[PDB]
Parts: structure tokens; sequence; C-alpha cells
């Protein structure tokens, strides 16, 4: 049902998913003039050395690069987090134009795309249980701008032809998500939600300040994906982003001065 089209986009989601109008919805605009440095944040720890990618899937809204999350292979800890969060998948949101595509915004600026590395809190045993908890997930968000190519993204780009349409998957082993990180791990953090239905308010968001650069050709290949299934009318998978939601009774904290 829901999507990013003319008649089922974000402004409609509340009908089936009333938390869309909830108190802790994501994404949000990050106002760098009101986010306050929090000296209590602990150091943030990205431990991806043992990550095991498995597969890439076009799910009809984005594509997910999936990982083995049956052991502590690729974990996020530190920062605002208590305990250990295991990487389950990453995916992106992107635009039809280089001036839009991100979900979070920074002083109202939209980036060309946004990467979400999704992790679940191991204290809840599995992802499906974790999403029912306010501290169930930690999502590392990374902005993409168009400029230089990102060499560590090219393996993703090159497999997209094999998953053009909804429901297609491909083997995708030995991919290193460290190749998608910027140099700095400085971040903003706030409590929020999944940005797609069911929009559950289970996420500690960790949004990196430093964007990564991807080339025009890399983003153009994202924009060749399809929302539709094979044999259905072609609808390019573009503008698969939810706009900023009201901050309400939340504060955004910065890890850096
Ligand atoms: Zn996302």
């Amino acid at each position: 049902h829901w999507g990013y089209g003319k008649h089922n986009g974000p402004e409609h989601w509340h009908k089936d998913f009333p938390i869309a109008k909830g108190e802790r919805q994501s994404p949000v605009d990050i106002d760098t003039h009101t986010a306050k440095y929090d000296p209590s944040l602990k150091p943030l720890s990205v431990s991806y050395d043992q990550a095991t990618s498995l597969r890439i899937l076009n799910n009809g809204h984005a594509f997910n690069v999936e990982f083995d999350d049956s052991q502590d292979k690729a974990v996020l800890k530190g920062g605002p987090l208590d305990g250990t969060y295991r990487l389950i998948q990453f995916h992106f949101h992107w635009g039809s134009l280089d001036g839009q595509g991100s979900e979070h915004t920074v002083d109202k600026k939209k980036y060309a795309a946004e990467l979400h590395l999704v992790h679940w809190n191991t204290k809840y045993g599995d992802f499906g249980k974790a999403v029912q908890q306010p501290d169930g997930l930690a999502v590392l968000g990374i902005f993409l701008k168009v400029g230089s190519a990102k060499p560590g993204l090219q393996k993703v780009v090159d497999v997209l032809d094999s998953i053009k349409t909804k429901g297609k998957s491909a083997d995708f082993t030995n991919f290193d998500p460290r190749g998608l990180l910027p140099e700095s791990l400085d971040y903003w953090t706030y409590p929020g939600s999944l940005t797609t239905p069911p929009l559950l308010e289970c996420v500690t968001w960790i949004v990196l300040k430093e964007p990564i650069s991807v080339s025009s050709e890399q983003v153009l290949k994202f924009r060749k994906l399809n929302f539709n299934g094979e044999g259905e009318p072609e609808e390019l998978m573009v503008d698969n982003w939810r706009p900023a939601q009201p901050l309400k009774n939340r504060q955004i904290k910065a890890s850096f001065k």
C-alpha cells in the first residue's frame, strides 16, 4: 500500500499508521544553532571488522544490504548507547535531483541521499522484539553529497542491475560497510522512529556530521532502480524519503563542540 507516489506518500501514512503523527517521529531537521554539546556522550564505537554481508534485496521502497546478525559480528556501541547493537542491514534514501533525497536535514539543507545502518539492541534477542522497545534500535545516519566517487560504494552500485525490481535479491557477500563511513565520527543524537511504516518509536538516532561524497554516476545508478515488480509498469525508485517531522518534546544533542 504506502509508498512515495502521488497518492500514497508520506502525507497519507497516518491513515494506516496513526503514530505517523506521534511524539517521536523521524526524520527531523537538525538545527545546528540549537543542538547543544553534551559532554556526557561517551565515545562512539563502530566495530565492523567481522561483518558478514549476505544478500541485497529490492523491497519495493529501497534496497537493503543484509548482514548475519546471529552473533556479535558488526556492532555499534558507545556514544549515547547503553549495551550492544548488532548491524542487521543498511539502506539508502535518495532523490530524483541532487538537491533532495535525504530524510534528516541540517539547518533545512537537504542532501542528495542518506545512508541508514540499522542495528538492534542485543538485550532484546531479535529485531522483531527490539522494534517494540523504545531503546530497541540504533540507526547510524550518514549524508551523501554528489562530488567525488566513493570507492567503497561501487560494489553496491554494480549489483543494482541484478535487483532492478521489487522482490529481487542477489547474493552479496564480503562487503565491507567501513567503506561507507566518513573520516569523522562526530554526531548528533536524538530519540525517534523508523522512517517507513510501521514508523515505530524505537530508534536512538546517531546522525554523523560529516557527509560522504558519491559521484554523479553512482547516484544515477540508484535512480535506475524500480519501485515496481518485474512485468509491471516502470516507476523509477527515486524520492524515497520522508520529510522532516515535528521535533516536539525532544532535544538534539551534539557529540562535538
Ligand atoms: Zn532508512
